[PDB]
């Protein structure tokens, strides 16, 4: 099972600009690492995946409550 | 048929290191825009996908001959 040569990056450029409300995130998901700026993805329920800056407190507290629940 | 909110992005990190033979390249494909370092993908034939510096001639030689045959 040879792997891939050097594939893309699946990396965020920029991030939204308004909070998901805990009722619109289902799920998440993080960046890669290759890229020397990886960052939080949300997954919602009206749309895909959304990078969120890791910066922002409600962005590292919503990520500790999906770890919980 | 809305689309996603902000989705990451497949933006190329860094390129392999040795010119993919004309005999490993049958397709190629370009990253997104987003990201302001996008890059040209060679698709091989035992591998996957392949990052490579379009300041690199041969890589615009080798798109130039994938527009051509």
């Amino acid at each position: 099972a040879p792997m891939g040569s050097d594939p893309p990056t699946a990396c965020c450029f920029s991030y939204t600009a308004r909070k998901l409300p805990r009722n619109f995130v289902v799920d998440y998901y993080e960046t890669s690492s290759l890229c020397s700026q990886p960052a939080v993805v949300f997954q919602t329920k009206r749309s895909k995946q959304v990078c969120a800056d890791p910066s922002e407190s409600w962005v590292q507290e919503y990520v500790y409550d999906l770890e919980l629940n």
